[PDB]
């Protein structure tokens, strides 16, 4: 049986055939529209009869990820940010129904988790996913199997911690990827945008590539260290573009989690994703 | 039929039979031992051993809460304060393996949460309890039903939030109730070191006790900020011996959560919890 995924972001549009055996086939990836002259849920159906014409599919089974507060149950986007505008009410089961009965529609977030967890043999029982980009999402997968997506659909909204009111700050504002740029910048940065050369930099002994990158990680180890006394996780996954960096992004992360954590206290081991690009079209059809 | 309920605390040992109809009989108080002269362990064989003598029961089913960190399924305490010294190791499924091999254990929050929710009707799916004393303690009881204890048996150690490192305090450390009483000295409180008395003086229109009441609150509110966007729960109750306070302590509290939170975001209603005493008695059953 062949399942049709897409994986609806910011700025990009992902999609793919996934068969019974989660061989991946015809990959596709495009912009996403601005929503008020040309329409996302225009590029979604244009995908899915691609698809479906081309793989010759009566009714396929759809799984689609989304970024936005979703409503899991109705298929619809009941908040989006002003990132993607005109997108709050949108409902995918209502927009494929001349097509297929079976769409299924999940955050970003959880669907990401569920991918990594169904492709990785993994030693904990309970997993916290933290993904670093524009904003700080957040997915908790527990001792009993499943991801709560809390009583408004809002669980996990990690970015939200940690409310500096002198400073008028949330914990995303301080730790994102984006954040990490404009501290970058501000620092001296300037040449290249791109976040893998400050790590780079650092390696190479650069002091200010190391201070900038410290000073970061301690605000993001204070986020962690929050979900830590909360969950309780057997470990934690960094997930999102910087986590290419892999043990690299940690080294300067894991050891500043203690600083706000009691004496002594023993937290989870911290990880980075393992798949980096597919894992929400494979979780969407979780 | 008869349940023997068994609720081991820092100063008291609870007990009591219930039956099938949730009926509470023979409710019993005595005082912690030292657990270096006379054990601990040896009087809970005695309270198991004399209740199924007077009500006749063979093989009895025997819930017991303790405070401490509890492996539940061990049945075990895996780390306690140095309130109950010795503690450490003590498994009341061997301790009573002569007795009867059904045999449950909890720990103190997590059954006080479960006796909350068994014996009310409540509006909502997801349920945090935040139990206000000493220290602080929280439990979380799931969409799916069941409490997940974490990987270590530590979680929603929500007293250990908000560690601010210039001040070198925890959130239980500025906002239990010791915190409070600790908070009416440093603010002028010269009449009264009873909380009740802030709480009389402050209806009185006494603007020191206003004061006081207020930041505590703030601080009381900032940590609950940090659970509703973790769990997203559909209610937030609050336990312990200041929640007698009822509505005169949720109204310093609940307004100042939107402090904390992005502009109109809607979080959960907040309460005080509605059974005052026996409430792990009947959790740790459960």
């Amino acid at each position: 049986m062949y399942y049709i995924a897409i994986d609806i972001g910011g700025t990009q549009i992902k999609s793919a055939v996934i068969d019974k055996q989660l061989n991946m086939f015809d990959y596709q990836q495009i912009s996403t529209p601005d929503n008020k002259s040309e329409l996302i849920t225009d590029k979604v159906y244009e995908i899915v009869t691609g698809y479906m014409k081309q793989y010759q599919l009566i009714q396929p089974v759809i799984g689609i990820s989304s970024a936005g507060v979703v409503d899991e149950q109705k298929g619809e986007i009941v908040y989006a940010g002003p990132t993607i505008p005109n997108y709050k009410g949108t409902n995918f089961k209502r927009l494929l129904k001349s097509l297929s009965p079976y769409v299924k529609v999940k955050n970003d977030v959880n669907a990401a988790l569920l991918g990594e967890l169904k492709l990785h043999q993994y030693q904990a029982e309970r997993i916290f996913c933290m993904t670093l980009g524009t904003g700080i999402g957040g997915a908790y997968k527990n001792n009993q199997g499943h991801i709560d997506n809390g009583e408004l659909h809002k669980a996990n909204e990690v970015g939200y911690l940690l409310y500096r009111p002198t400073e008028n700050t949330t914990f995303e504002q301080r730790a994102a990827t984006s954040a990490l740029k404009k501290r970058m910048i501000a620092g001296g940065f300037t040449r290249s945008t791109h976040v893998p050369v400050l790590f780079e930099a650092a390696e190479e002994g650069d002091d200010i590539a190391k201070q900038i990158l410290n000073e970061w990680a301690e605000d993001v180890a204070e986020g962690i260290a929050q979900i830590q006394v909360m969950y309780d996780p057997g470990l934690i996954l960094i997930g999102g573009g910087i986590s290419e960096q892999g043990d690299n992004l940690i080294k300067y992360i894991e050891p500043k989690v203690a600083h706000y954590l009691p004496k002594d206290y023993v937290y989870a081991p911290i990880q980075t994703t393992k798949s980096k690009n597919d894992a929400a079209l494979y979780g969407c059809l979780q």
